[PDB]
């Protein structure tokens, strides 16, 4: 599909057998979920943007599917204010810019 940027990119997405609705964030290099359970498999992490960082829970080979296209990555848990899709995942459906 092709998404316009009138309005903020946000897409259903799968993960851990829940559904979400996150951002597809070309400036995000890492993807950042809220909440949610998970592996007894994760470790810690700092991630930082605008206003510095945050501590989160990175869990690697989680199975996430975007707009119906499976992906497999590493996937970042905290109290991120909006669920990001980041390049490490945009990679893997195909993702590219176009103008
Ligand atoms: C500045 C750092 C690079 C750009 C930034 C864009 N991320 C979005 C995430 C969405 C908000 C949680 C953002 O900050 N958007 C702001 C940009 C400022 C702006 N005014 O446009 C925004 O839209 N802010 C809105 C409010 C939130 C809107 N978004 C939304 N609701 N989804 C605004 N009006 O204030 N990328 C990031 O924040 C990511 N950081 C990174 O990718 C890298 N970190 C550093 C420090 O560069 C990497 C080394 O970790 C995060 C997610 C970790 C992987």
């Amino acid at each position: 599909p092709q998404i316009t940027l009138w309005k903020r990119p946000l897409v259903t997405i799968r993960i851990g057998g829940q559904l979400k609705e996150a951002l597809l964030d070309t400036g995000a290099d890492d993807t950042v979920i809220e909440e949610l359970n998970l592996p007894g498999c994760w470790k810690p992490k700092l991630i930082g943007g605008i206003x510095g960082f945050i501590k989160v829970r990175q869990y690697d080979q989680i199975p996430v599917e975007i707009a119906g296209h499976k992906a497999i990555g590493t996937v970042l848990v905290g109290p991120t204010p909006v669920n990001i899709i980041g390049r490490n995942l945009l990679t893997q459906i195909g993702a590219t810019l176009n103008f």
